[PDB]
RNA sequence: ACGGAAACUUUCGUAACUGUUUAAUUCUGUUCACUUAUUC
C-alpha cells in the first residue's frame, strides 16, 4: 500500500571533478569558479540538484518516444518518476535524492 | 379696585444579564554555474 525504499550507496569518485559553486572565496588562491562546499564548516559536499539534472538527461534520450524540446514535456514512460508541471494526472515526484555530504573524514587524516 | 388671589407632573430608576469571526488549508510542480579548452 505504502511503502518506503531508500537506495543507499557510496559514490565513489575515482577522478577529480569540477563543479562551480557559490563565490570564489573557497580559499586565497581562486580566480575562477570554485567548489561548493558547506557554509558551517569546510568540507566540500556535492548538492543533489546536479545528480537530479543530469540523469535524468542521460536517461531521457534512450528511454523516449520523441524528441524532446523542453523540459517536463518528453516521454510520459518516466515523467511520473521525475515529476510534470502541466500534467493533471500527477504533480509530485516519487524519487528523493539527498544531498550527499563527504562522510570520509574518519581515515582521510 | 380683574370667577380672582397662594401652587415644579415633582420626589425614586445603567435598556440590563449571557456569547472566541470561528472550523477546514505545504507559496509549490518542472530546472547540472553550464559550453569550446596541451601549463606547454
Amino acid at each position: 500500500t505504502f511503502a518506503k525504499i531508500k537506495f543507499s550507496a557510496q559514490i565513489r569518485l575515482e577522478t577529480g571533478l569540477h563543479i562551480g559553486g557559490s563565490d570564489a572565496f573557497a580559499a586565497i588562491g581562486a580566480i575562477d569558479s570554485p567548489v561548493i562546499k558547506d557554509p558551517i564548516t569546510n568540507i566540500p559536499i556535492i548538492p543533489g540538484s546536479s545528480l537530479k539534472g543530469k540523469m535524468r538527461t542521460l536517461l531521457a534520450k534512450v528511454y523516449n518516444e520523441k524528441v524532446a524540446e523542453k523540459p517536463s514535456d518528453d516521454s510520459d514512460i518516466l515523467s511520473r518518476l521525475f515529476g510534470n508541471s502541466k500534467d493533471k494526472r500527477f504533480k509530485m515526484g516519487r524519487l528523493i535524492f539527498r544531498d550527499a555530504f563527504l562522510s570520509n573524514a574518519d581515515e582521510l587524516d
